[PDB]
């Protein structure tokens, strides 16, 4: 029989091969960096010095055969394609009319972007996150950030991914005008530019590479010569640890919906969903789309943009459009793909959408049920309330009263209920929409008790200006706080209050507040009782579930109240 092949382990890449090309050490644009391929191309070299070296190889994986070729001489390269990634044990063998001899078998690594090559993530959760046996037809949703890796420092192997089943990934840029992004500040706005350099405007692109695939995590064990790193090699492995998990990347945002206005032409969408196309072939972790444009109609960021005629036929046509390519995705993988989005629920912004016909395209509507007050200005309200506070003035609910001023609500007030019944109302499903729960406050300093028009009630009184506080304290920027900051800071273990503050809540709108009457620090969030509320007005109404942003800032606390909430609760899925 033939010599026995002896692979030439550092003349064939150690046996590590990646669908994937992804550059590393520098930051260029998304095209230069970013290559996939269909079929890995295996070379391996071996050699057989000893003896005759017999006329044709044969590769085994797994004791299976995956290639041939021909021997040449001494030393032969096999050179084959490969589609499905993993670890398999190969061997060669060489093969003439005396007989076959083998290689002992070695480990081949082929990656891919679905994380076939990788063992389940080691989880590092904080134990407060408990145990719950949450029926899963119900939605438990939040978005996990890129930029949540540095100062946050909460990492994918943070995230309590027993209790949740989506995660939307915040947030995959489209290029074209951003301006909007550098109310970030910092280099997000120039390394956008730098992501976009040889890209069509209005595709998509990572924002961060450093973030979602070069950086080594230690608890991943990545090392530097791993081919794929980041929170995305980390989202692989986390999804071959939880297989039914959803990760949706989350596309726009706040910050980064400038390029959306533009969807008024086609010929844009186009663009934009073929690079989608794209992105999810290249990223076979993923499992759907989620456009988070703030807002048709504008009101957004863009103070320039907006077009309450026209972007509302825009959004639903980008549906329908993205619903027909994720079928091709499905008709081509045998997967399902889900389409999702997270929209304002002001009268003002839902409005401007006819979502009676968008939703028919869609899995999911992430309804925004927070921010409905803030730091912006001085006015205090509840920023995640389900209904109307007391504070509020008599007609302020529906909108037929006038303000202080004399002058008319031009709508219904912000609460949660208010843009679930509107949503209702014409015609959007209740298992469709998912509600939105903070865990995070917003506050306000200089309301102290002079500045009350009901002196039970802070939110009747006035500010001087934002919250103010350190990164310590979970205050990244003025005016917004981490929960977990806020019960550490301002609630304490048993949730009365510490360093000053008092626990209040008002219970016609289900929405607590922290008070500090001696600095007029005053902060709106939901906490247990508040998030018990929602899970139970998702359960009368029979919605899908509940979902948060941002996952990096509970403790477990609100996480826990969503799936406590929910309790015995089932719901048809869409
Ligand atoms: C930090 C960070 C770090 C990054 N690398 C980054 C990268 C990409 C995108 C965001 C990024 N982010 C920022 C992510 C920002 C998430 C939250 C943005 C919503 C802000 C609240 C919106 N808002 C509402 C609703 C209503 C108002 N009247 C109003 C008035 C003034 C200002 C804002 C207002």
């Amino acid at each position: 029989a033939p010599t026995a092949p002896s692979i030439d382990m550092y003349g064939s890449n150690n046996l590590q091969f990646s669908k994937i090309e992804l550059a590393m050490e520098t930051t260029s644009g998304y095209n230069d960096m970013v290559k996939y391929h269909e079929l890995a191309k295996i070379k391996v070299k071996f050699n057989q010095w000893s003896g005759t070296s017999g006329d044709t190889y044969n590769v085994y994986f797994d004791g299976v055969k995956v290639a041939t070729g021909a021997i040449t001489g001494s030393q032969t390269t096999a050179s084959f394609e490969y589609g499905q990634g993993g670890l398999y044990q190969m061997e060669i063998e060489a093969c003439d009319a005396t007989g076959c001899s083998k290689s002992a078998p070695v480990e081949i690594t082929i990656a891919d972007t679905d994380g076939s090559h990788l063992k389940p993530l080691t989880m590092n959760v904080d134990p407060n996150n408990k145990s719950y046996n949450t029926d899963p037809s119900i939605v438990m949703g939040t978005y996990f950030v890129e930029w949540g890796i540095y100062g946050r420092d909460y990492t994918v192997d943070n995230m309590p991914v027993d209790n949740l089943t989506h995660i939307l990934y915040g947030f995959i840029p489209i290029c074209g005008p951003n301006e909007s992004v550098k109310s970030v500040g910092g280099n997000s706005f120039n390394a956008l530019q730098t992501a976009c350099r040889g890209v069509n405007d209005y595709e998509v692109v990572i924002h961060d590479p450093w973030a979602a695939y070069q950086k080594s995590f230690p608890q991943a064990g990545h090392e530097y010569s791993t081919p794929i790193k980041g929170n995305y090699a980390m989202l692989m492995a986390l999804k071959q640890r939880n297989p039914d998990l959803k990760i949706i990347p989350s596309i726009g945002g706040w910050t980064l919906s400038d390029p959306f206005y533009d969807f008024v032409d086609k010929k844009n969408r186009d663009t934009f969903v073929a690079s989608v196309k794209k992105f999810l072939k290249t990223w076979k972790f993923y499992d759907g789309v989620d456009i988070d444009w703030e807002f048709p109609g504008g009101g957004g960021a863009a103070a320039d943009k907006g077009d309450p005629v026209n972007d509302g036929p825009a959004y639903i046509a980008l549906m329908r459009e993205l619903r027909v390519m994720l079928d091709e995705l499905e008709a081509e993988t045998g997967r399902t793909y889900e389409l999702t989005s997270a929209i304002g629920v002001g009268y003002d912004k839902i409005e401007d959408v006819d979502y009676a016909d968008a939703v028919q395209y869609m899995d999911y509507i992430f309804a925004m049920t927070y921010d409905f007050y803030g730091g912006w200005n001085n006015v205090p309200g509840h920023q995640t309330a389900l209904y109307c506070g007391s504070f509020m003035r008599p007609g302020q609910c529906d909108g037929g009263g006038v303000d202080e001023n004399g002058e008319p609500y031009k709508g219904p007030a912000y609460t949660a209920d208010n843009g679930i019944q509107l949503l209702l109302a014409q015609g959007v499903p209740a298992n469709k929409l998912v509600l939105g729960t903070a865990m995070y406050g917003r506050g306000w300093e200089g309301v102290t008790p002079d500045t009350l028009t009901d002196p039970n009630d802070p939110m009747t009184g006035t500010a001087t200006g934002k919250l103010k506080g350190s990164t310590a304290q979970g205050v990244w920027e003025d005016g917004v706080i981490d929960y977990k900051g806020i019960k550490s800071f301002m609630l304490g273990a048993n949730n009365t209050g510490i360093n000053g503050f008092e626990y209040g809540y008002d219970a016609q709108a289900e929405a607590p507040w922290v008070w500090n009457r001696s600095t007029g620090e005053l902060i709106t969030f939901d906490d247990h009782r508040s998030v018990l509320a929602k899970g139970n007005y998702a359960k009368s109404l029979g919605l899908a579930g509940l979902f948060s942003w941002e996952i990096d800032a509970d403790n477990g606390d609100i996480l826990n109240a969503m799936h406590e909430g929910m309790a015995g609760g089932v719901v048809t899925p869409p």
